[PDB]
């Protein structure tokens, strides 16, 4: 299976990604890398493995489905058959994620459903949980909210920040996307016609 990646910054998803898919047993390739920001270190990390970039600034659009049309047309031109965002920060448009329904999966760094949103992490401690976690899900239109494919339990340790946490969490998330895009490229784990997870 073909694989986009989409990114908005540091990419050390992305990373863990191109390691686990350049495995022997890999059933997915990487095919292209998108970021809608420039000069984001993530773009480095792929240019070192050799892999196509391309950079779709979503400030030079009208709206999000002319960002989300860009998007795909690149998509499209490489023959994507899923797509993985990995710190990607954009809310993508109602038909974007229709046409890509059961073929695009996220990485959330906390265990959905708690702390939906952008500053998972905050939201967290503000609320002093002492498990968190992080969670691949499916992407459906409500965001945050598709079906969940893995998840991993964190520990949150006393005095820990958005930096000391974040770093463990994305220790674990850097096992379950590689994991998930394995389980979804395989055809292990599939979105049902009712809408639910199926394992095969
Ligand atoms: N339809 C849909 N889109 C999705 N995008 C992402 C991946 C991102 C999930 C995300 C969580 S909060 C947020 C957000 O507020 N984005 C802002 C930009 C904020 C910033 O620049 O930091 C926006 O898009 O206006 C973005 C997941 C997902 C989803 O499940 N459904
Ligand atoms: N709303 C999505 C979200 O908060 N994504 C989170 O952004 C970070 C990106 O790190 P990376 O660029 O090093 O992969 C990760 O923690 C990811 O789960």
């Amino acid at each position: 299976a073909r694989v986009a990646v989409l990114i908005s910054g540091t990419g050390s998803n992305l990373q863990a990604l191109i390691d686990s898919t350049r495995e022997p047993n890999s059933s997915a390739q990487i095919d292209i890398v998108i970021s809608n920001k420039a000069a984001v270190a993530g773009l480095d990390k792929a240019e070192r493995a050799g892999i196509p970039t391309r950079v779709i600034n979503h400030k030079l659009y009208k709206n999000r489905v002319e960002f989300d049309s860009a998007i795909d047309l690149v998509l499209e031109e490489f023959s994507i058959d899923i797509v993985c965002l990995a710190g990607f920060m954009r809310i993508l448009s109602g038909p974007f994620v229709q046409k890509w329904n059961g073929k695009m999966l996220n990485i959330h760094p906390s265990l959905l459903p708690s702390f939906k949103g952008s500053n998972a992490h905050e939201q967290a401690l503000e609320t002093g949980v002492t498990v968190t976690g992080c969670t691949v899900h499916f992407v459906a239109e409500d965001v945050d909210a598709g079906q969940i494919i893995l998840q991993e339990a964190v520990p949150v340790k006393r005095g820990d920040t958005v930096a000391t946490l974040s770093e463990r969490v994305k220790l674990a998330e850097h096992k379950i996307f590689p994991a998930a895009l394995q389980l979804v490229a395989s055809g292990t784990v599939q979105l049902g016609e009712n809408g639910k997870i199926c394992w095969v």
